[PDB]
């Protein structure tokens, strides 16, 4: 009976566009980009409350975020920034906002048909993440 949904259950990795421009952009060093790249993430999303728990498990890293929407909170990326976040739901769409170094970056999180695109964005640099339920 929401809050989100029809995010919650476990996802993975179908397709990818532009994420190595999109992690240059972001600052990520050559080795990292090359095995980070490569990873195919599943993404498990639950729901408990008012928190809301993204766990990305990976054969590059596993990464878990809980968090109430508005809420900012510190993460710890996957490429090892350590960042502010704040994630809110904007027309059904679950915003990411992470902020370091005076650098910010936005992940948008939506439900289209039966796949949850993830939409990550840096100055005027986009990857667009595909997936579909395990
Ligand atoms: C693990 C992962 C990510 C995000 C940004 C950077 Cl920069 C890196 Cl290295 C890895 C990913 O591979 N794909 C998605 S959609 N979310 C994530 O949390």
């Amino acid at each position: 009976s929401h809050m989100c949904d029809a995010f919650v259950g476990t996802w993975k990795l179908v397709s990818s566009e532009n994420f190595d421009d999109y992690m240059k952009e972001v600052g990520v060093g050559f080795a990292t980009r090359k095995v980070a790249g490569m990873a195919k993430p599943n993404m498990i999303i639950s729901v408990n409350g008012d928190v809301i728990t993204i766990k990305s498990e990976s054969t590059f890293k596993n990464t878990e975020i809980s968090f109430i929407l508005g809420q900012e909170f510190d993460e710890v990326t996957a490429d090892d920034r350590k960042v502010k976040s704040t994630i809110t739901l904007d027309g059904g769409v679950l915003v990411h906002v992470q902020k370091w170094d005076g650098k910010s970056t936005t992940i948008k999180r939506k439900r289209e048909d039966d796949k949850l695109v993830v939409e990550c964005v840096m100055k005027g640099v986009t990857s667009t993440r595909v997936y579909e339920r395990a």
